[PDB]
Formats: C-alpha cells, structure tokens, sequence
C-alpha cells in the first residue's frame, strides 16, 4: 500500500536519531584529556 518514495524518505529520516551529541562527546574526549595533560605538564 505505500507507493510513493516519500514514505521511504520519512523512514530513512526516522531510522537514526538526529543528534549532535556524538560529535560533542568526541570533541570532549579529544579536548578535555589533552587539556588535563597539558595542565599537569
């Protein structure tokens, strides 16, 4: 019964959660440990 690819585009949009959280967590793990090591050095 779904014929148009608009439903498939909506399902592709709702397949993964739209989050900026992973990039901020990766930048935090790259920055905070380096800042702690720089301060202790």
């Amino acid at each position: 019964t779904p014929r148009h690819p608009l439903f498939e585009a909506i399902d592709q949009l709702l397949a993964e959660p739209l989050s900026i959280r992973d990039l901020v967590i990766t930048r935090a793990l790259a920055e905070i440990r380096e800042t702690v090591a720089r301060e202790k050095r």
